[PDB]
């Protein structure tokens, strides 16, 4: 299944922290914006992976949210701008 | 339909916080900011070809991405937060 991760980091150590949620996230998806991560994941290893990005941000100051886009979401998704 | 809209405004270039000022302040009315620079927007179809125009005028596409998902209505997203809320 398809989970849109949104993470908003915030800016003392966050770019540690965003350099360790991406590569939680690089065998399972797809980093398609700075703090985007279009993340493709079976119900267990979503299970895995959310556990790991509550652990790795601070909760205090960042964000993080998930979207389930559903089943054909490149027909619903457009990129404009920088790639 | 809701549609959700996340910027990524460069930050290593100058005018990223009036971009953002700016696209926040077309965001306003017909939705929410629930991260810094992320939208949920609820609009029907005119709305979103009008609102999508804005968007694409108001960043510097050369340094700027904008992604834009059709997400049909929230509930169906199954959306979670997790952490601050500022």
């Amino acid at each position: 299944m398809m989970v849109l991760v949104s993470y908003d980091v915030s800016t003392p150590g966050g770019d540690k922290r965003l350099r360790k949620v991406a590569k939680a996230c690089r065998d399972l998806g797809q980093r398609v914006q700075f703090s985007v991560f279009e993340i493709e994941v079976d119900p267990a290893q979503w299970t895995a992976l959310r556990q790991r990005l509550c652990d790795l941000i601070d909760p205090d100051i960042d964000s993080l949210r998930f979207y389930h886009l559903g089943a054909k979401w490149e027909a619903r998704v457009e990129h404009v701008g920088a790639k």
